[PDB]
């Protein structure tokens, strides 16, 4: 039972209990349990999550006749999705031309350039709006080049709906809730129309820091904006409780997770809430945010734009 | 895969075939096939293969007496074990003392305190040694204080023996070689023993630093030290390798099969295609097992992974 690719040893990742942050691991007298369990999507190829829409998008733009040896795609990525596709061109044969905000982190741009990948610096102030825009110009001046953009792309949901939420589903049965980050919009889209097929009742929680046309927010049951203290706060709790070492937008998934399982815990409700561990600690080290304590981390952010 | 613990969901990890960068994927007429086969250790709760000791040697300390609740571990580490031991030490609900030179790197420091490590700096002029000899005089204080000494203890070699051997030969019954570092030596000893027992003719490879070189080769282990647990007759060969062949090997890895593997995986890739450009010599077939230890990530303030390879590989 072994792979012949890097490209197959993806997904089917663990789902892990946090015995010591969930609210009530134990079901008992003061009530029902209200568990957290986190699915480590840095047990993927190049350590994100962003491996299953990556791979899955490349392969629906092969089947579908649309890339060619040598061709060149072209994407506006954060880092993550990037570094995915960076790896899968290696394997498969294309270049790649990554359109990212310049105010993105030392290791992603170092990732990338690993990888053999291209990068474009768009203005920080522009955010992925500012990305966006230039990749979908690059894209009309150059027909040849393919731009999967993940934003609007099917093969990002499905690769959720047809991976992460199935994986979920045999893993944690008694799922009550499914909270996740939401930035393409891809795993909560995918895994959340998943689970509400499957599971009466299940909530889809989004945490967060234009409108990706892979959105529909009839899907989500709830949406949450954590700020950075927070977020770095949960993201240390994590390593230092349960000695997972998560990226950032883990502690933002993690505090909302918390305050889902707070609000079941009150309310004597059993509780089963999955959450998405995106990426691990690795590329976010350069922040500060996992070095010394909490105060020294909170005046290390000062200052910084992410 | 659920798990109730993070210490489950560990081992059991992937072997990938490398079509790209094997001499000779497909049997046929020039003849037999000759096959790598990546052992991904770096998908393991901390990102290297020292999960598995650091959590065996914990749990047999615990199975002989040793550990009661409250108790410190003391270990001489800077590197990967010590990292594997803070995270299983905090989960099993042990302190973890790691005893290293005053001149110790600030980066191996900050993984170790992330994940919970106290340290205690030995004096930099007595080097690894000096740690060593420090850690063991702690322990010795306190019977609440347990040295668990990866270098002599046969549970790192057993950690191997009954995970990472019989793992390989459950996905890959036709090995022939098994290639890995040369560190502690439990690697190589509890599995190469583990392989031995149960597959005629494997030979068992070292991969390791140059004399005069393991500074560059990021581990402090002193040039004329023998572990406890090494035995050389478990061993077929060693490769010595150079610090521009392991960087040129780990910039190849990831290239033609995407694997972002640390430094010691290059050497051991060099290593394995040594063995494998004489078996394709010798018109032998060959599937030889290598060990991914770590990925690259911890690596990366070398300046190894640089765009351009020229400069990256004489960045060690
Ligand atoms: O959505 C993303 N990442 C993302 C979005 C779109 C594209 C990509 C990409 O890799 O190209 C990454 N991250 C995210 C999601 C949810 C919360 C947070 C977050 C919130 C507060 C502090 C830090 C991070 C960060
Ligand atoms: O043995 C190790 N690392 C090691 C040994 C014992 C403990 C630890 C640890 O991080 O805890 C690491 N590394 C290794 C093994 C084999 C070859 C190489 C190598 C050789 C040439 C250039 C670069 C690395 C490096
Ligand atoms: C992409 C990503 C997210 C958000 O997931 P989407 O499916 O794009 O909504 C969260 N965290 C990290 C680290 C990511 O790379
Ligand atoms: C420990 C280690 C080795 C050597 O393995 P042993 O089992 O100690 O001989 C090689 N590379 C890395 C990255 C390690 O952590």
């Amino acid at each position: 039972a072994r792979y012949d690719s890097l490209l197959q040893a993806l997904g089917n990742t663990p789902l892990v209990g946090l015995q010591r942050l969930s609210p009530r691991w134990d079901d008992g007298r003061d009530g029902p349990h209200v568990r957290l369990w986190a699915k480590l999507e840095d047990r993927n190829p190049t350590g994100s999550i962003k491996d299953r829409p990556a791979v899955r998008m490349i392969e629906q733009a092969e089947a579908d006749g649309l890339l060619r040896p040598g061709a060149t795609i072209l994407e506006p990525t954060s880092g993550n999705t990037g570094i995915s596709l960076a790896m899968a061109a290696r394997l498969k044969g294309y270049r790649l031309i990554c359109v990212m905000p310049e105010n993105t982190s030392v290791e992603r741009r170092q990732l990338l350039e690993l990888y053999g990948a291209q990068i474009i610096f768009s203005a920080a102030e522009g955010g992925s709006n500012t990305a966006v825009a230039t990749a979908k110009e690059l894209a009309a001046t150059n027909p040849s080049w393919v731009m999967l953009y993940q934003y609007g792309n099917p093969a990002n949901t499905d690769s959720h709906y047809c991976g992460t939420g199935p994986e979920l589903l045999a893993d944690l049965p008694e799922i009550t809730h499914f909270v996740a980050g939401l930035g393409t919009t891809g795993t909560l889209m995918g895994t959340g129309r998943f689970l509400r097929e499957h599971v009466a009742n299940v909530k889809i929680v989004a945490a967060e820091p234009f409108v990706p046309e892979l959105y529909d927010p009839e899907i989500l049951t709830a949406r949450y904006s954590v700020g950075a203290v927070d977020a770095v706060r949960r993201t240390r709790e994590l390593v230092h409780t349960e000695g997972i070492f998560a990226g950032i937008s883990t502690g933002a998934v993690l505090h909302a997770a918390l305050g889902v399982g707070a609000g079941a815990l009150a309310a004597g409700e059993r509780a089963d809430i999955a959450l998405v561990v995106a990426d691990a600690g690795w590329k976010y080290l350069s922040t500060g945010a996992y070095a010394g304590s909490l105060d020294d981390a909170e005046t290390a952010l000062e200052g910084q734009l992410w």
